[PDB]
DNA sequence: GGGGGAAGGATTCC
DNA sequence: ATGGAATCCTTCCCCC
């Protein structure tokens, strides 16, 4: 089975450059401002021009500024780019009827019945990056193996503007000299878990007895990173369904009075309900930022639809919930509709 | 013992 | 140090 996985360079910040290519050359930052004062917020992303100077997706604007304290900070405009990404995964719809979009700048390919080995796979790479160069001005990167995993790694090792193939014989290179902290899925919690074990490497997970490893990160994870390196994982590329849809905002200063942040919750839902187009959820999630950035949440499944006014009411019961259970003065406020009808 | 759910949390990642 | 969403884990619960 073969697996294309295409991935957009720098998307939001390649963007904005798209509607104003003037931006293009100079450092460009997409951020998102809090509005808690002046430039407080976090980076969505930045072009490589800002990024070589340590300026990149998470640090703080004001950690950005204090860098690069010229480059050009535009705020995110996750509708505009939203809507381009689209036409691009139209584009790709065309080379294959089988396409899984992972995200707003990811998707995998499954063009199998459309390909005899890694030669017209390659092609097929560059025509598609082409194709989508010329038709929206939007360089991504090209990944292509076996399975999705390897495809994503491939895509990652080629970063930017790149591509590359990751052939059966190269698999089994990597499921030994990869990092396992590379491996889709394992961030630094697991990755840590996995060092005091002795795993470094994808094969090491083979030395390991299963039922030590279950209980270290759990079975999911387990198998999961098993059959990698077993050089046996092999899961299908699939349409995924949006399964909630949310909306949370940072409050100007952080309260514990239920009058101060409704006002700010009412405007999550309100948005969260808009975005629900046609759909009717029957669980409500209230999910709230303490001050000292922990998450907690509280919900309610419905034996029926929610409607607006119901998720009002419901929507300060579990924020009442939430201000009597936990002590801590929440920063941010939002909800979270899911199990659609 | 074990088949569901539901809820709250933990992790990852775009 | 923003903000959106999927997945998986643990625990509690109801009951055959
Ligand atoms: N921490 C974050 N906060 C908000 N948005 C984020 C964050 N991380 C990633 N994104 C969003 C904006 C990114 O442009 C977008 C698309 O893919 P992603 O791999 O995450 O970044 P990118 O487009 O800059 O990738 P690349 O490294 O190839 O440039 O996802
Ligand atoms: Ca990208
Ligand atoms: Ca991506
Ligand atoms: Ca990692």
């Amino acid at each position: 089975m073969i697996v294309l996985f295409v991935d957009f360079d720098y998307f939001y910040a390649q963007v904005e450059e798209v509607l104003n290519p003037s931006l293009k050359g100079k450092p460009v930052v997409v951020c998102v401002f809090s509005g808690r004062f002046e430039d407080s917020g976090a980076v969505a992303t930045a072009n490589y021009e800002a990024r070589k100077f340590g300026v990149k997706a998470g640090i703080p604007i004001v950690e950005a500024k204090k860098i690069l304290p010229n480059a050009v900070y535009l705020p995110m405009r996750k509708e505009v780019y939203q809507q381009v990404s689209s036409r691009i995964m139209n584009l790709l719809r065309e080379y294959s009827e089988k396409i899984e979009i992972a995200s707003i700048d990811e998707a995998y390919l499954d063009i199998s019945d459309k390909v005899r080995d890694y030669r017209e796979a390659y092609n097929l790479g560059l025509e598609i990056k082409n194709k989508i160069l010329e038709k929206e001005k939007i360089t991504v990167t090209v990944g292509i193996s076996k399975n999705k995993v390897f495809a994503k790694i491939a895509a990652d090792m080629a970063k930017p503007n790149g591509i590359k193939v990751i052939d059966d014989e190269e698999v089994k290179r990597l499921i030994r000299e990869l990092d396992i902290a590379d491996v889709p899925g394992i961030g630094n919690i697991t990755a840590e878990k996995l060092k005091k074990l002795g795993i470094n490497k994808l094969v090491d997970t083979l030395s390991i007895e299963f039922d030590k490893l279950k209980g270290m990160i759990g079975e999911a994870k387990a198998k999961y990173l098993i059959s990698l390196a077993r050089d046996e994982y092999n899961e299908p590329i699939r349409t995924r369904v949006r399964k909630s849809i949310g909306r949370i905002v940072t409050m100007k200063r952080n309260s514990r009075n239920l009058e101060e942040i409704k006002p700010y919750l009412f405007r999550a839902i309100e948005e969260s309900y808009y975005k629900l187009d046609k759909r009717i959820p029957k669980a409500i999630h209230v999910v709230a930022v303490t001050e000292d950035l922990d998450i907690v949440s509280r919900g309610r499944t419905f034996p029926h639809g929610i409607s607006k006014e119901t998720a009002y009411s419901e929507s300060v019961k579990l924020l009442q919930k939430i201000l009597e259970e936990d002590e801590r003065k929440i920063r941010r406020i939002g909800v979270r509709f899911s199990k659609f009808i």
